[PDB]
Formats: structure tokens, C-alpha cells, sequence
């Protein structure tokens, strides 16, 4: 997590954008955030997909600077899109669409693996020692 | 977050393991952990990371049925590793290294993602109505 | 039209919003835009209302700077409160909330009285000489 | 935007008239238009001043039905002076003013706003639905 520079392409859906991200286009796919679909090949369209998108395309439109935070790892999902949290100006866009009712946090195991992590830093294991 | 076999080929680090996945050769690096490294690209061995090594080839090694689940965004890095949950006998190594203090949850905005998502159920909006 | 700060006191609903205005409160309303209702007296809660509620409240609640384009002669509705164009960072509140479909834009004679200015500039009358 | 009568009591300005509504003495200033001025505050008389006051005067004072439409928003300035459309045997003083080049129509983002509603309206997004 540490912030670098992009410049929009354009909007591609509730939860892609396209990006200039080094010199170079890039598909973004928004980090730990599922909104409906709109263009998706298997299922179509699906109730608030439109306002999902019209949310995540405006949001990075009407910014003028715009940020993501991509790992160095620059992981990618199946189909090849870059996984980041972006910010319009400042403002993360995951968050934006979630905290609206357009996007849900998806499913992940880190709530049950923090839980460990407290037991292992308490009992002061190995690191925590 | 489904489940499927894999096969041991070799340990490599206490945070990546090779495995024969679908009749191929597949690296996997854990994911949501992270792991003192043997391996550092700029450090080389650190301190806890013999400790995590040894821990993740013994429990991959002495395990019977191996399972990689994956995270339905990320999937894939740049150095062409899969990314996933890895279990030996349905007991999840990223878990297990976790508790015992060798290694350590990945920086993630899940924590505020998920207060925004339960104030947005809250107020009944959108995907919540 | 000249931009003036203000500071968030409260978000009201979709298109009312609480502001300190010159070192006092101010319960602003936003012009030209009517955003469905959720706190009205006389016939509750309308469909979109809790969604432009929850727009406009994160718009202006997530703004590091609030400005208003409030009339030098703060013109107020027939319940005092004062219209204006409210801008969150620069952008303004009325237009994302319409963009987004979650306002309409309210009815006015500008339109007819701007084709009748365009004849009598035609005609290079009096003022337009 | 509802018409109701009123009762001619003086014409004050290009921009001004003072009428007898609902029983009581009120002042209205024109909506939406930008008169010369015979009573600027800082100006005193302006160009053309006299010949808007001349025309307002003279088509307010030979009605014989006067009648006042409000803006469903803005409805009363800090002077006290009510805001409408003021209409002369069915012929709106505001428009005359207009199409005679002795008033220019007010600055106002209502253009700008119906781009974006039309915009809205063509994605089918929340009220367009």
C-alpha cells in the first residue's frame, strides 16, 4: 500500500477501469469489492449493475487526480486485470461503492486469521516474542 | 472459495509451496500472510524465516491430502505464481504459520471496507433494501 | 455565482445539508435539484430517498473543503432554508446527485426566457444595441 | 409553479413590483432575469434603468389581471421581497422584459444540470429506471 500515479482511460464497469499505470494501459479491477454485473459474458446485467457502474465510471471522471494502490506482486485476477485500491482524488472508490449499498466486501479469511495472530502475539510466539 | 487437490512436488519457502495442480507444475504463494523468508530478494535469510521454512515443509510434506483454495479476485502474480489458501489434511498452513507466530496478516482496508458495508445494510440502501 | 467556504455540520437528507455559514449554522437546500424524500412531514419517505440521502451525506461528509455558491441576497425556500450550488471538493453536489439519477432537475421558464433573450439580441434590442 | 391573483399596488423598479397578495402589501422580485437598474444600490441610475422601469410600469399598471407563479424552491430573498413570475393579462412581465432586450437572463448551472439528467435519464439509472 503506497500510492502511485494513473491517468484514466476509461470506465469499464461497476468495479473495472481502464488505466494508464506506468506508461502503459492497464485494466484495473477494484480490490476486495463485488458489484452487480453489467458486462459480464455469463450472466448479463443485474438489479443496481447500472447504477454501480454509473457510480465507479463518474467517480473516476470527474477526478482529476487519480491513484492506485497496486501491489509489487501486481496480482492479477483470471482474466488478466490488476487488482488495486483506487482513489479519486483522495477518495477510494472501493470504499465509495460500498459504503453506498453498490458493492459488497468479498468473502476472505483474514477475520478468522487475525484472530490467530492475537493468540500468537498474546502467548508472544517465535515474532511476537 | 472452493476447495480442490493438489499434489506435493517440493516446499520452496514458508510462504510459497510447488504443486501439481490439474496434471501441472503450479507454484503457489500463501495468500493474506506474510512470511519471515529464507528466500528475501534483498535480505536472504531473515531471522524467523528458517523457522517458517521448516514449518511449511513439514506440515505440506507429512500431510495426505493437500487442497489450494483460491480467492475469487486475485489469482495470479507477475513471477506467474498461483495464490491461495493451502491445506494439509484440512488444516490451512496460512492459518497455521499465523498461530504460531510465523507469520504475520497481510495489510488490508477489509476492516473499514466491512464498517462502511454494515453501515450501508444498516441504512437498507441499494443492495441492502 | 462566487464561491464562499462553509463547514459541515450535518448532512439533513438528499438535498438539505446543515453548513456554518459566516460563523453561523445554515440549513442549506440545493438548488434546481429535487431528490426524493425521506424526512417530510407530509408524505414520508419516497423510493431512491435513503439512496440520495446517502449520497449527498457521504459527499459533503467526506469533503476535506465545502464551498457554497449562495446569492448575495440568500434567497431561502418557504421553510428559510437557503438555496445554493454546495460543491464538495470542488464538485458540486447538485450535479452528481442528477447525474447519478438520484435528483431531477427542477422545473423553470430559464429555458423559454433564454430563446426570447436570443431574438431580442438578434435584433440588437436596447440593452444589445 | 401555480398561478395565483394579485392586486397591483405600485411598480417600484425594472425589477420590482409591489402587489396586494392574499390580503397583505408584499414586494416581488422578478425571477430569473437581471434588469437595469434606476435603484442600484452602489449605481443609482443605470443605463437603460429608466426604460425597463418605464416598461414594467407600464405593463403591470394597464393589466387588469395581475397574477404571481413561484418558484417551488427559491421563494423569498433577505429584503423581504417574495421571488416569482409575474404575469400581465396572461403575458409575464419577466419575459416581456426579456424579448425587449431591457433584462438579461440570470447566471444559473440549470443547462449544465439538465445535461447530466439527460444523461441519467439514458442509462435508466435509479429514478429512470
Amino acid at each position: 500500500l503506497h500510492k502511485e500515479p494513473a491517468t484514466l482511460i476509461k470506465a469499464i464497469d461497476g468495479d473495472t477501469v481502464k488505466l494508464m499505470y506506468k506508461g502503459q494501459p492497464m485494466t484495473f479491477r477494484l480490490l476486495l469489492v463485488d458489484t452487480p454485473e453489467t458486462k459480464h459474458p455469463k450472466k448479463g446485467v443485474e438489479k443496481y449493475g447500472p447504477e454501480a457502474s454509473a457510480f465507479t465510471k463518474k467517480m473516476v471522471e470527474n477526478a482529476k487526480k487519480i491513484e492506485v494502490e497496486f501491489d509489487k506482486g501486481q496480482r492479477t485476477d483470471k482474466y488478466g486485470r490488476g487488482l488495486a485500491y483506487i482513489y479519486a482524488d483522495g477518495k477510494m472508490v472501493n470504499e465509495a461503492l460500498v459504503r453506498q449499498g453498490l458493492a459488497k466486501v468479498a468473502y476472505t479469511h483474514e477475520q478468522h486469521l487475525r484472530k490467530s495472530e492475537a493468540q500468537a502475539k498474546k502467548e508472544k510466539l517465535n515474532i511476537w516474542s
